[PDB]
């Protein structure tokens, strides 16, 4: 899976480094993926550049807020519900991200639409399953 | 929905400002979703950073030029054709911006691809509809 | 298409256009589509602000490594193999990347999704096929 964090600036680097191995922990156990199936890219922005409500639910949201767009093979709808809970779970406890600060989307694709090294599609060849 | 801008630099934050409020109203009217499920980014890029041509349709593109992403869960083929008028429309009367310099694309997701808040799946636990 | 990089800091803007360029034609070739169908962004970290493993495979990554994110129409499961061999193929011969420091994640969607100037959906309209 791809995770794209885009957040506004204001954290140290190792601030970041937490958040992106919080969130790594929890797609790990959330999708029963190897640990080393890490691939993560952040944008910050200033305050011009993100806008983001809350459609009427009444989080909650600081500068600390982070929004995550997940590309991903297939996933059960457990999984991805597992996978919210699990996000927010270790953002608060590793991170000190309040649960109203955590905006996830996430897009499907399928096993041709990957390729991680040298031209190969690994999920066609088999060298992943 | 997500809407994700690239654009060049050279805009003040009041033109980017302009520019989100002109293709949120244009959204919210063509999707019949509430005023405050406002969701967007912005990545400024230099001359290098975007290559945009116009697939030999014979547009017109300044250093102007917008290029929007949306991620949403599914609409008709008839609110994305309304979209489209609608946001060059606002684009047009509330920036300036010449409807030859607007590119957009957009990615279907499910009810299960969202979380807006405390890792709840909203669409699923029908916090949302 | 839309062809998404996410690169680290470090490139002179030649070295990004070659890569450009080279990708470009890697998609022209295994698409099938006009040289002028050219929609690209690169996005430039730090080493902070992006972590790419490879699932265990041994590939193989230096600061050169290039992620390139597609947002595409629907290709054939052929097209797509082809596409990455002739990716990391001009890539290495155009510009010396290591085969090893190229990953590609793909994105579908229809011929609704696309509006390419003045609020036109080209595919439906049939300005474009």
């Amino acid at each position: 899976a791809l995770l794209k964090f885009d957040l506004f600036y204001g954290r140290t680097d190792a601030q970041i480094k937490s958040l992106l191995d919080a969130a790594h922990g929890a797609m790990v156990d959330a999708f029963g993926v190897p640990a080393n199936d890490r691939y993560q890219t952040v944008s910050q922005h200033r305050p011009g550049e993100m806008v983001l409500e809350d459609t009427g639910l009444g989080y909650g949201r600081s500068s600390a807020v982070v929004l995550l767009t997940v590309i991903s093979r297939p996933r059960s709808e457990s999984q991805k519900v597992c996978f919210y809970k699990l996000l927010t779970g270790a953002l608060e406890r590793d991170c000190g991200i309040s649960p109203d600060d955590v905006i996830v989307a996430l897009v499907e694709n399928s096993d041709a639409d990957w390729s991680f090294g040298r031209g190969r599609a690994e999920f066609l060849t088999g060298d992943l399953v």
